[PDB]
């Protein structure tokens, strides 16, 4: 029993983290093959005013880079922008490059953050991509370049590189192609996050987890069609459910239909009445159906 | 900005996990050197009735063990009890044995759980040892033998191996010397957990983190001495603060004294009144002062 936000093991990613320093800036880079990827703003001369990245790459001095992993320093051969990321060809192939692919995470999907501090892997935790392309993590100075990843059907996927934090505390990053999530820009300009839309798929899985544990106070006999629930969701800042097929095992083992839980959401969306579901005071959308299944009946851990 | 329960990177521990099966029981073992450690109840024939471990070790058939790591199967040479743990001498040294030590965590101290499912490392997350020697994690069938660890001053410490779950959902394990935390017995008896005592040191760190992030609704002009709070905490299931010299840094740069936060605890212990601190609905004692400092000003990462 028990539900906890988790991260997939990080051992495969740790050997790819390097310290990247340029001028007075220090952050992290991803060393895979003969290439080091890091946020391009590390070569910006002043991150307090608008940045002319064209005029930063053209004045860059390759010898002024300092890339290191445990007293092993790499020389930069060439530098180019891949989106908002610098792609640095280095003079040494990473001997510990794992088999890997690249992909982007979508709203509601969970992935792992390897929080790195000035080149030192420090912690690992699970996160969830929000509707506006942001995550609510724990990033501070020197953690840019921290990598996000997911393991699926035994394949490492690099899906996130940290770039900045918005004024409201939300954390913005990019994919490994340099496309910033949510369309945000790596500039010190005032940028706003829209209304957050809660993942209905994850809230259903969250309620399934409570039932599996033994918490049943919020359930009744009432049900609601995915069509009636989707109509409400479009006006209550909730996503629309595309299928119940992802909840087949949960429904089979609990004996509760997705529609019965769709009704619990609209009813519980008005207030838990001082009550609690798995120690949470309101609806939680941080656990995906896969995350719940992995913890309750350790199946398909990747 | 941001506070999230995190785990230290697990790459150093992952290569020590093996699948241990005996008869119909399947769980995890820690393969370090020429020895594999796992909960001794893996040789129990019936885990629904009292177990005579003396008569189980005497009837044990070493060849009935199945220990494997990928395509590497290990042969058991000898077996002995170290407390509640089975110590199995094997015919092969783990080539990836890391430098390590063993120690026990104390109440209020945090550590990392590498959740393994029948020999497959599946996830990693942080936990906090409670006063009664239990943790509130997420363990299910087949996760016994999952190991807890901490990285301190560049030293890997093995500090936990999971054994069982109590009727109230609390999770029980032992250190690697075989001493069950909290004094529980590795028997299917209906054992009881006493009143949980909140770690005052960790709740203070939690409030410091909230202030650093930007929350202040809970702040008043009042403060409370450490003698007055300690007297209040002997009767409200909170630990006694022995010294404020663990928060000098947090108090110095937040501009709030421990005494102010001690008053916030006594008042907030009666309910947040619908409000939330860092998204929590009640006082949280799961973050140690060190954990907070690590996330707010990345220092002492190990
Ligand atoms: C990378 N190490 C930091 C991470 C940042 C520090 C505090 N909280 C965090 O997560 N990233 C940055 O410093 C970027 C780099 C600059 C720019 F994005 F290229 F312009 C500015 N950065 C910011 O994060 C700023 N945020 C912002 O620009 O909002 C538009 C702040 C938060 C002011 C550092
Ligand atoms: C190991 N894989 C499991 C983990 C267990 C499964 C469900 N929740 C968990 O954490 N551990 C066990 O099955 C032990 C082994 C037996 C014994 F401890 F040796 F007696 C029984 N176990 C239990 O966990 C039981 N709990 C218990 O004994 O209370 C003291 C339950 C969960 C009732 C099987």
């Amino acid at each position: 029993s028990g539900l906890r936000k988790m991260a997939q093991p990080s051992g495969i990613v740790e050997p790819c983290i390097v310290r990247v320093a340029y001028g007075s800036n220090v952050l992290n880079g991803l060393w895979i093959g003969d290439e080091v990827i890091c946020p391009r703003h590390v070569i910006a001369s002043d991150t307090s005013r608008v940045i002319n990245y064209d005029n930063e790459l053209s004045s860059v001095r390759l010898h002024n880079f300092s890339i290191a992993k445990n007293n092993v320093f790499l020389g930069v051969v060439s530098a180019k922008y891949k989106g908002v990321n610098l792609v640095l060809k280095v003079n040494q192939v990473n001997p510990n490059t794992p088999a890997h692919k690249f992909k982007s995470v979508k709203p509601g999907e969970s992935f792992n953050i390897l929080a790195c501090y000035e080149g030192c892997p420090g912690s690992v935790y699970g996160v969830n991509m929000r509707s506006q392309g942001t995550i609510k993590g724990s990033f501070i100075a020197g953690t840019c370049g921290s990598v996000g990843y997911v393991l699926e059907n035994g394949i490492l996927y690099f899906v996130y590189m940290h770039h900045l934090e918005l004024g409201n505390g939300s954390h913005v990053g990019s994919n490994l192609e340099g496309e910033m999530y949510g369309g945000y820009e790596d500039q010190p300009s005032m940028q706003l996050e829209g209304t957050n839309v809660m993942s209905s798929d994850n809230v259903v899985a969250f309620l399934y987890a409570a039932l599996i544990n033994g918490e049943r106070w919020f359930v009744t006999n009432a049900s609601m069609s995915l069509e009636s629930y989707n109509a409400w969701a479009k006006t209550n800042s909730f996503t629309e459910i595309v299928s119940t097929d992802a909840f087949n095992m949960l429904a089979a083992k609990t004996g509760y239909s997705v529609e019965k839980l769709l009704e619990c959401i609209v009813r519980l969306n008005k207030g838990f009445g001082g009550r609690t579901i798995l120690s949470y005071g309101s609806l939680c959308d941080e656990f995906t159906p896969t995350e719940v299944i992995r913890q309750m009946y350790g199946v398909n851990l990747q």
